[PDB]
């Protein structure tokens, strides 16, 4: 498993149940873009879509979602959570 630094969803992904995280990352969890991740806060589980990251966020350690999937999970933006793939 790995640790991501949450940060806000860009706009039009907003409800799309997506997470979007670079792809050294995603080659670290052993996922695919379009693949299902498991994400682990405060509370349950949740699996989410894990999407491609924009070039401009590559690098950055954080993982894109929004704010009803933070509000499951229990978290914050800024919160380190666990990714398992």
């Amino acid at each position: 498993p790995m640790k991501l630094r949450v940060m806000e969803a860009y706009p039009e992904d907003v409800g799309k149940g997506i997470v979007r995280m670079d792809k050294a990352s995603r080659e670290k969890l052993g996922v695919s873009a379009g693949d299902l991740v498991e994400i682990k806060g405060s509370k349950t589980p949740m699996k989410l879509r894990v999407m491609e990251a924009y070039p401009e966020d590559v690098g950055k350690g954080i993982v894109r979602m929004d704010k009803a999937s933070r509000e499951k999970l229990g978290v914050s933006a800024g919160d380190l959570v666990e990714i398992k793939g």
